[PDB]
């Protein structure tokens, strides 16, 4: 950890770094390069509250335990000299740096079948997107998703609350096919298509000609607005221009290093190990973002501290359904707690392979996820009777 | 580059980085650590003249140009400590380094269902192993290779030429499903079947009872030895114990750095960028390891050298097909020079995107292979008609 320290990108993995950094200890200069010109932001509420009451103020990120920083808003980082240790920036600026983190996050992937449209198509990342989208979200509109990821799903169900008429396109057979057991996936479709959200499974868009949307099985769906959800792709150009190792995420350890000495990355923009599977990955939650950022942030001070350990979860708002996941979305067995059902959703998934547990999921049952994440993290075998019996307690059985 | 270099493996790419780093002018020491207790030595030749006629003296690589280093032969480094810049060796000797260089290279993958195995079963990788495996061939012997890659081919060559009866058992549909085209694969199956090789496809092996193999289709198959070929595992365990990003492979970017400061590593134990995929993939073949240990080696003593940029190739000699395999397997479109055929086979094949070459191969016509690559190199955009007209000279249009 060499003063100063300089970090790109803004968003909610720099600011938990730089946080953690003070808190740690670190009192040498941070300044922070953001080119949004937002005071730094969280994003999941761009699918929903923001997506429907509008007021930003109510999700601002929490700069408070990072004090002394200065960030540099609306300023691109264009460039960095490894060998120099400086970084150019669009203001015409150049920053010094002892070390240099990247936290650069991802950008929405685009349909290149959609490239020349002549309708309103967005992607839904920034404040800019939500107000954006918001402003063309009447009610009785018609909204077409491109994509069944969770982010697409969380719109979807926040336009239906709204009274906005829903059709969702995705090229697999399933909703959220990343990380997400088939069981859940197969559900969430069945809620989404009860609440009236028109669902084309395995098709793609080909293009689209005044106002309608054409599909690879010949047929049309027309639209007053395409938000796109496809994915996204690391934010890693500096990165790979600088001759660092990349491939759609730059790649580091568990001490967030890159292969390139003084530079570090973090949260969306890095692919890393999952303890779990034991392979790489780009791992883009929320939980990552943040807990990454700190612990790399403990270990740059605090060079006795342990690596990034945590084990992935997510968690998705959608409607109804308050979604939880923890690791593998498969095992050789899972074991279903509760009924599966519409008729007010609860249950509880687990995935286990050769009796130790490697996955859950909770649908509208938070009290079971906190236990089942401590005996996900420790590697447990519990008896798989008493895991399926509902008599068991979950939070005592963790112990 | 700091002094002393310590560099672990003495396979083919740490021969070629210590020859560089001596010729390109770095005169501190050198130390290399090799686990076998053989003098450095190339191992194509061990699938073919070696297993053959069984000359050791035949197949050393050259250490001339590599003066002043001391080859530790017959010792495993067992852990490095990144911090006090050592390395632990077998023999309880611990080395300092100023630079570590891994170059470990890959093992033999082994097949969980013939684990308990109580007939023959070897891999193919060492002298020891071909040792071993020419030991046992027998002219009318039974050999059943398992696995549709290069070297079980190589080997089902060498075996029938001197009179074993051959069998091959592949799990997927063709041979050589890595890096080579369709078109490829699909005439080395028919060259090798009409040489007498039992091929088959789409079949795994379940288990082995008493000199009987057992396949997942419910059949057997009996054989005096099984020869083991489904790829190799880096040998990476060193790096992944004390921290590097691994996944099967050490992450390197183009000078060959690895997530943690003074450690490189090169040759098959990296996962490092393919210039034409721009994916990261481990490259596992004889001019990488050559090529990007002596551009590391090179960017070493001198930095302004650029980093290692090569785009790969191998060839493959099976019996009386010289095979030549350049860039990537497929494109939007393949165009074959002259006719593919068992009677005197020769033909060049030319994958293209896009109008630009991205592969090429050349079976018994190693005239046409230099001049593909180098319109390969270049992302040249040749006339198709011209490239299919066999009155075309390649050497004179790479111009
Ligand atoms: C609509 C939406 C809904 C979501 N809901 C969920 C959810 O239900 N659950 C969940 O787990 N996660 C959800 N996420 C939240 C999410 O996971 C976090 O926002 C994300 O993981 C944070 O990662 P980050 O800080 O690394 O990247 P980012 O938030 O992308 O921050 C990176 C910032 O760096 C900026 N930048 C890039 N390049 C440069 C440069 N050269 N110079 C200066 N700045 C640069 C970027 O523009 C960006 O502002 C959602 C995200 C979105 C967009
Ligand atoms: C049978 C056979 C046929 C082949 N034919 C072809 C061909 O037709 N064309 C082609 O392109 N390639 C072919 N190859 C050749 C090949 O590609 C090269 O041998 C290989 O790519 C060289 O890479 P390397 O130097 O990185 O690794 P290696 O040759 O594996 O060298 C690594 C060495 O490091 C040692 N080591 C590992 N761990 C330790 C440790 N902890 N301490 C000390 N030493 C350690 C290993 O045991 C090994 O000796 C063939 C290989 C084989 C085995
Ligand atoms: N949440 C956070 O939000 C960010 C990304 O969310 P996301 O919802 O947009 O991505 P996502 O969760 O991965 O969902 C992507 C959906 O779009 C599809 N898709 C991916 N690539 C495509 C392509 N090239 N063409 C057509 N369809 C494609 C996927 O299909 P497939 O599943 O079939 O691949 C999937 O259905 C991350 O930070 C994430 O963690
Ligand atoms: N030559 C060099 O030699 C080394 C490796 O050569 P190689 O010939 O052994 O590997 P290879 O060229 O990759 O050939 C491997 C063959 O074994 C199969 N296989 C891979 N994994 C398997 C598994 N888990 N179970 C059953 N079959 C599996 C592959 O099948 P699939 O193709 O279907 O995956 C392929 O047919 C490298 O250095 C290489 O560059």
């Amino acid at each position: 950890l060499k003063a100063p320290v300089v970090v790109l990108g803004a968003g909610l993995a720099s600011v938990s770094f730089v946080a953690e950094l003070r808190q740690a200890g670190y009192q040498g200069l941070i300044t922070v390069v953001g080119d949004e010109a937002e005071r730094p932001y969280d994003r999941p509420p761009l699918s929903k509250d923001f997506m429907a009451h509008g007021d930003a103020e109510k999700i601002r990120l929490d700069c408070k335990r990072a004090p002394e920083v200065e960030w540099l808003l609306g300023v691109t980082a264009q460039s960095f000299d490894p060998q120099a240790h400086t970084v150019a920036l669009s203001d015409g600026r150049t920053l010094p740096y002892g070390t240099l983190v990247l936290a650069t996050g991802a950008a929405p992937r685009a349909l290149p079948t959609l490239q020349g449209a002549t309708m309103p198509v967005h992607t839904l990342r920034t404040l800019e997107d939500a107000r954006r989208i918001q402003a063309g979200l009447r009610p009785q509109s018609r909204l077409l998703i491109v994509g069944g990821g969770v982010i697409g799903l969380e719109l979807a169900a926040t336009a239906r609350t709204a009274g906005v008429h829903v059709s969702l396109v995705a090229r697999g057979p399933r909703l959220m096919s990343r990380a997400a057991p088939a069981t859940l996936a197969d559900f969430v479709a069945r809620y989404h298509a009860a609440q009236g959200v028109d669902l084309r499974f395995e098709r793609s868009v080909t293009g689209s000609v005044d106002g309608v949307v054409l599909l690879d099985d010949g047929t049309r769906i027309a639209a007053d607005m395409v938000v796109v959800g496809i994915g996204v792709l690391a934010n890693d150009a500096l990165a790979r221009a600088a001759g660092l190792a990349c491939d759609d995420g730059i790649f580091v350890d568990a001490y967030g290093r890159t292969t390139c000495p003084d530079v570090y990355a973090l949260g969306d923009v890095t692919r890393q190990r999952n303890p779990l599977s034991g392979r790489f990955e780009r791992i883009e939650t929320w939980s990552n973002a943040q807990n990454q950022g700190i612990a790399v942030a403990r270990h740059l001070v605090d060079p006795t501290a342990p690596g990034y350990a945590e084990l992935p979860w997510y968690w998705s708002d959608q409607g109804a359904l308050r979604i939880q996941v923890a690791g593998l979305a498969s095992g050789d067995e899972e074991i279903v707690r509760g009924e599966v059902s519409l008729d007010a959703p609860k249950f509880t998934l687990i995935e286990l392979q050769k009796g130790r547990i490697v996955g859950a999921t909770c649908v509208n049952n938070a009290r079971d996820f906190a236990p089942l994440r401590r005996l996900l993290a420790v590697g447990a075998k519990p008896d798989r009777a008493a895991l399926a019996d509902p008599a068991t307690d979950l939070r005592k059985l963790a112990a």
